[PDB]
């Protein structure tokens, strides 16, 4: 997160990081067995952290628990990064408490203009890397179909959406990819791709999660 604050331990409690050896990246955690993250972070070996905020201390509340299984959307296309999605589901079921919670998924999608929190240990520099050891915020508003389609002319889908500041400055970044974008408690987005980070013009896009709300609950229930 480019431009963020630090969120403040356990204050976003849904929030959980994919790991292989290193966090690699975010996810959201939407029941006690499974998590939603993007397609794009699908790798086998991976470990999913909840209740984390300083990733590379054990500092009490963290869960660490094996993927069982992990189900990216059948028409994924990492070309154009379209269906961008992953369910994970867990080798066991996590005990969910106050510092670790489930995040509701939305009914209706929602509008430009909503303000909303996107929160992640990716990189923190538009121009070069610099990762942190706790969790980042950003509050950033869903911006108009128009100005997102003007930023990435022919490269946004109906599965996608703009967040983000037109001058730059604030924005996801590598690292939190799979991560949460919630608005007025409902889980709206996922991060997923942009142009650098928090360059003027090229804001973050990430994937718009109210289309996928039946694909999700079909599969949860399938498997
Ligand atoms: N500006 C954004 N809103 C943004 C958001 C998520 C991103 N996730 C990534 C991302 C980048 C890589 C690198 C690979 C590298 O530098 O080694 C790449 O350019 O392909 C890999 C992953 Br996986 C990402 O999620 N970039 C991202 C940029
Ligand atoms: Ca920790
Ligand atoms: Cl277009």
């Amino acid at each position: 997160i480019v431009g963020g604050y630090t969120c403040g331990a356990n204050t976003v409690p849904y929030q959980v990081s994919l790991n292989s050896g290193y966090h690699f990246c975010g996810g959201s955690l939407i029941n006690s067995q499974w998590v939603v993250s993007a397609a794009h972070c699908y790798k086998s070996g991976i470990q999913v952290r909840l209740g984390e905020d300083n990733i590379n201390v054990v500092e009490g509340n963290e869960q660490f628990i094996s993927a069982s299984k992990s189900i990216v959307h059948p028409s994924y296309n990492s070309n154009t990064l379209n269906n961008d999605i992953m369910l994970i589901k867990l080798k066991s079921a996590a005990s969910l408490n106050s510092r670790v919670a489930s995040i509701s998924l939305p009914t209706s999608c929602a509008s430009a203009g909503t303000q909303c929190l996107i929160s992640g240990w990716g990189n923190t520099k538009s121009s070069g890397t610099s990762y942190p050891d706790v969790l980042k915020c950003l509050k950033a508003p869903i911006l108009s179909d128009s100005s997102c389609k003007s930023a990435y002319p022919g490269q946004i889908t109906s599965n996608m959406f703009c967040a983000g500041y037109l001058e730059g400055g604030k924005d996801s970044c590598q690292g939190d990819s799979g991560g949460p974008v919630v608005c007025s408690g409902k889980l709206q987005g996922i991060v997923s791709w942009g142009s650098g980070c928090a360059q003027k013009n090229k804001p973050g896009v990430y994937t718009k999660v109210c289309n996928y709300v039946s694909w999700i609950k079909q599969t949860i229930a399938s498997n």
